[PDB]
């Protein structure tokens, strides 16, 4: 779709390593295959938010900040602003705290020309307690907030089809598959391999 | 209670300013009144996690990292480890991602001799959609995880009473009141006051 982001080869690298040296090396090695990198708090808290600018200046990749923003509106605004100021192209936000908390993020993204991804569901065991039962309503909330980017569950493809049904065929969906999601997120299979470059190439083949 | 933290004057400063210069100045000014400071992401993302060590080395205050940790277990473990390595005494964790996500934090806290606070509820308008209806079950989950520290809702004192009922009289409870909570969190009234020291002193007077 023309109005949503273009992720090279439909493959997003989850760069979950926590030391700067290792993180930069792997990302560079796969830049020929991947143009979009997701980074989270363990890396940025350990190495500093300046690492975002480094990924972009060294490799020219898009950066998605997987910060699972989950505060009150005013604090969400400030987290998003700081994250976008640091150079992130997009930020991942929880829906469980409700519509106003999500809208605060959307407001800053609108101001700064950046993107918000709504996290609709998670697939770790504890997700059954509260997250699973809220997922459809969170997705619908996103639709009613004009959200265009979503992060769906890692497991259970049939959950992915349900999500795709709620959000429509136009919205951008990423998941940790490609019959429903627009891009797949991959981590260990790439950044732990002895040859990250080869791993990415191989995954793209089957894709 | 002897087995939970002692917060000086039952008053925790929410240091929500985002520039290091302003943050440090205010905290120093109130150190005579407050020994426990809560820091969140806007400050640490803007200035670096090294700012935690600075608060502690300059002022010797306890630091609570209000990071509302809300990821899968493995990622929660890493966030907690990084935050404790930086010197935080405690970290605030969401309950809505479930018991395993909370336990991951408790595991690291146990390893490192630090504390986890479970956030049971929030009071901003959007909280009605999912958080309000999950609050009691999240508090009960905390009890069933051996959680000793809780953060409750800012408004509705009767909600604080319900929370205190679930967690028992022993557990440590903080809230943004002191008939149910062990300590109160205060932000703007202090850090956006003409003289922070006087504001802190005045609030403390209200508290007997």
């Amino acid at each position: 779709r023309v109005d949503v982001m273009d992720v090279m080869n439909r493959l997003i690298l989850a760069m979950d390593l926590m030391n700067r040296d290792d993180a930069l090396r792997v990302t560079g090695e796969v830049r020929e295959y991947i143009d979009t990198v997701k980074i989270g708090y363990p890396l940025v808290l350990s190495e500093g938010m300046d690492i975002i600018a480094e990924f972009r200046k060294r490799f020219g990749c898009r950066i998605i900040a997987d910060f699972k923003v989950a505060d009150i509106p005013e604090t969400n605004e400030k987290i998003c602003r700081a994250t976008f100021k640091a150079g992130a192209d997009a930020i991942i936000v929880h829906g469980f705290p409700g519509a106003d908390s999500v809208r605060a993020c959307l407001n800053v993204a609108e101001e700064m020309g950046r993107e918000v991804f709504l996290l609709t569901e998670m697939s770790h065991p504890g997700a059954e307690m509260f997250i699973q039962g809220a997922a459809d309503e969170i997705a619908r909330m996103g639709v009613d907030l004009g959200v265009k980017n979503y992060v769906g569950p890692s497991t259970r493809p049939e959950r992915l089809s349900r999500l795709r049904e709620i959000i429509g065929q136009d919205s951008f969906l990423i998941s940790p598959t490609l019959r429903f999601a627009d891009a797949a997120i991959v981590g260990r299979s790439i950044y732990l391999a002895d040859n990250p470059a080869a791993a990415a190439a191989g995954i793209i083949e089957s894709i």
